[PDB]
């Protein structure tokens, strides 16, 4: 169990138009690599109640990835005022993810 769950039911620009401060993780089904970042985001969100964090299957949501320029990779996307304010593809530890968020 963790606070980071797959949401396809509302995601992308039409959900971003409603939000003030949020984070979306574009994970994949097969690849073991994506599965780690959920545990990182859980520990990151546990001490930050005021940000809306979720994940989303990039193989179910490929029409969005076309607009941000993503290929097939574990991408963290950060939304402020409904605008993409910060973005990166890959994995990191929860110590260093604090500086990534602080940079925004």
């Amino acid at each position: 169990m963790s606070a980071i769950r797959d949401i396809t039911t509302e995601a992308g620009m039409a959900h971003f138009e409603g939000l003030s401060d949020a984070i979306v993780f574009f994970h994949k089904n097969l690849c073991p690599h994506c599965k780690n970042m959920e545990k990182v985001l859980d520990k990151f969100g546990a001490r930050a109640p005021q940000v809306a964090i979720s994940s989303v299957d990039s193989e179910a949501r490929p029409e969005l990835m076309k607009e941000l320029g993503f290929e097939r990779v574990p991408t963290l996307v950060f939304i402020r005022d409904g605008k993409v304010a910060k973005v990166f593809s890959g994995i990191m530890n929860p110590r260093e993810l604090q500086a990534l968020y602080a940079s925004i």
